[PDB]
């Protein structure tokens, strides 16, 4: 409410360093700033966004924000040109949706190969030598590589290496009908990983926590993680280097590059309080450093502080894997891409389906669920569950998109409920709700539009 900014950020980031920026904002303003890191906040936000229980500011990679923006869930970001010139232009590209800036870019993230120099002074240049490397390391009682296999964010670089892609980009924007998840490149990539499991070089149940504790206790020679993981490795007794990810079939693995961004809730009563903290407190040299001290940000978007961080060879390696990778689209159809790839990798890793059944299933489901967003606002009110039931698409990854779209539609009805009570609300979500509620909603919609002038 008024007199407080509640901020949502994921738990693997420096929320205590971010809180320290919230203290300094309170010493000058008296305004209290609370930072919390809820479980599944990226899925919890579309549930409580337009309600009085949503955050004022939400921190996540830029790929989740276009679904928020298209729903009208976030207020438009309009900094002065003098403030925009303080950040790199490509960071603003990642937060521009339909010509509108929708968030504040914070830092550039990219996965890197992190290795123990004591167990491995020269890291492998190719994926293909980890099998032979692991055998020599399992004789030593250890393993070669352990990383999170439960999230496709970590496994996508190998899948993308030989030619996999999410949505084909061609001349200005992406084609959601062109998904490259089961092409010859993505199959060879996922086959190599599955080959590592069946050959006893990796465990299919390895997650983030096990892979981190194994590397930080010297049990595996390598892991794959981002800049946020460096702080936990510093505290342990391992001398580590970070460098390029291995190549596959002679081509560099292409990770999905995420730009950590801060979006402002369109239903927040303290939008101006949020921009002042963001523009004049966090996005400063001493604000970024308070967070980077907690757990590192990576290549920050602030050009002044990025001069100091570019010295770090760990930052240079992050940028090298980011140029070899590709930036994530911010389109709402990314949620459909992820949900379908998570199931394909887990099913192929556990052997429940072959690499071919897994990647062909995800290809059709990701291309089918992508079209649901094109009619999310068209389906008339009270009819979304009826619409879903009629289609009969009973696939887990497709209905995960149906549920989120249903969550998006509910928040637009909350925005209309507040807007009718002269409360803070996003006008785009108000109109999106009104334009699916019959002829009287379209009269109330346009009548409103005509008084705005
Ligand atoms: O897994 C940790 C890592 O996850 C994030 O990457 C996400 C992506 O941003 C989401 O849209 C999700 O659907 O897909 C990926 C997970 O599979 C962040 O990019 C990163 O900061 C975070 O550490």
């Amino acid at each position: 409410e008024e007199g407080k900014l509640v901020i949502w950020i994921n738990g693997d980031k420096g929320y205590n360093g971010l809180a320290e920026v919230g203290k300094k904002f309170e010493k000058d303003t008296g305004i209290k700033v609370t930072v919390e890191h809820p479980d599944k906040l990226e899925e919890k936000f579309p549930q409580v966004a337009a309600t009085g229980d949503g955050p004022d500011i939400i921190f996540w990679a830029h790929d989740r924000f276009g679904g928020y923006a298209q729903s009208g869930l976030l207020a438009e970001i309009t900094p002065a040109a003098a403030f925009q010139d303080k950040l790199y232009p490509f960071t603003w590209d990642a937060v521009r949706y339909n010509g509108k800036l929708i968030a504040y870019p914070i830092a550039v993230e990219a996965l890197s190969l992190i290795y123990n120099k004591d167990l491995l002074p020269n890291p492998p240049k190719t994926w293909e030598e980890i099998p032979a490397l692991d055998k020599e390391l399992k004789a030593k009682g250890k393993s070669a590589l352990m990383f999170n296999l439960q999230e496709p964010y970590f496994t996508w670089p190998l899948i993308a290496a030989d030619g996999g892609y999410a949505f084909k980009y061609a001349a200005g924007k992406y084609d959601i009908k062109d998904v490259g998840v089961d092409n010859a490149g993505a199959k060879a990539g996922l086959t190599f990983l599955v080959d590592l499991i069946k050959n006893k070089h990796m465990n299919a149940d390895t997650d983030y926590s096990i892979a981190e504790a194994a590397f930080n206790k010297g049990e595996t020679a390598m892991t794959i993680n981002g800049p946020w993981a460096w702080s936990n490795i510093d505290t342990s007794a391992v001398n580590y280097g970070v460098t390029v990810l291995p190549t596959f079939k002679g081509q560099p693995s292409k990770p999905f590059v995420g730009v950590l961004s801060a979006g402002i809730n369109a239903a927040s009563p303290n939008k101006e309080l949020a921009k002042e903290f963001l523009e004049n407190y966090l996005l400063t040299d001493e604000g970024l450093e308070a967070v980077n001290k907690d757990k590192p940000l990576g290549a920050v978007a602030l050009k002044s502080y990025e001069e100091e961080l570019a010295k770090d060879p760990r930052i240079a390696a992050t940028m090298e894997n980011a140029q070899k990778g590709e930036i994530m689209p911010n389109i709402p159809q990314m949620s459909a891409f992820w949900y379908a790839v998570r199931t394909a990798v887990i099913n192929a890793a556990s052997g429940r389906q072959t690499v071919d059944a897994a990647l062909a299933a995800a290809q059709t489901n990701a291309a089918a669920a992508a079209q649901l967003y094109d009619v999310m606002d068209a389906v008339p009110a009270r009819r979304w569950k009826e619409f879903v039931r009629t289609l009969g698409l009973r696939e887990a990854e497709i209905e995960a998109v149906e549920v989120e779209i249903g969550r998006f539609r509910d928040q637009q009805y909350e925005m209309l409920k507040r807007w009718r009570q002269q409360q803070p609300a996003g006008l785009g979500a108000v109109y999106a709700a009104l334009e699916r509620m019959g002829l009287e909603g379209c009269v109330e919609d346009l009548r409103s539009r005509l008084q705005r002038l």
